[PDB]
Order: structure tokens, then C-alpha cells, then sequence
């Protein structure tokens, strides 16, 4: 999947300290739990398939 | 493991925006690769014992 995304580091601007401005990204997202339940415990084609 | 760590959202100051105050965390840090590689592959105390 592809989800929210930010990015942000040092802006590099106005002189008073923790400054950071943000930046977003468009990042890869990857559920590898959902993910498992969704192939094997949600929907049983693939394990009736493989059995 | 524990390192660095990084928290930081929404200074709430200025009325323009890109204001984002910095805090920091004592964060749980889990590797899973080089922990695997040092209980295996770097010592092989583990894997003589089971053998």
C-alpha cells in the first residue's frame, strides 16, 4: 500500500532553535499482518487451492 | 536495543505555518536481521547445542 508520509528536517530559516519545517512523501506502505489474514484467514481460495 | 528517537508535531505558535517543535523519545529499537545473525551466524554457541 502507499500512505500518508512526512518528512521533515531542519529548516534551515528563521533564528530560533527547533525550527523543521515539513515536507510529505508519498511512502510504501506494507501491512505484513493484515496482509497474511487477507490470503489466508480472511478468503480460503489459495489454501483450498494449495491443500 | 534503544536509540535515539524522534517525536514532533505542531508547535502551535506563529500564525503562519511550517512551525513543527521538535521532542525526543527513549525509543524501543528491535533489530531482526542483525539479531538473528548474531544469535546464528555470528555465535555458533545456539546452533551446537541444538544440533
Amino acid at each position: 500500500k502507499e500512505k500518508d508520509a512526512y518528512f521533515y528536517k531542519e529548516s534551515k530559516g528563521f533564528l530560533k532553535k527547533d525550527l523543521y519545517t515539513r515536507y510529505d512523501y508519498k511512502a510504501p506502505y506494507i501491512s505484513s499482518d493484515d496482509a497474511f489474514l487477507a490470503m489466508f484467514y480472511n478468503s480460503d481460495v489459495m489454501s483450498k487451492e494449495f491443500k
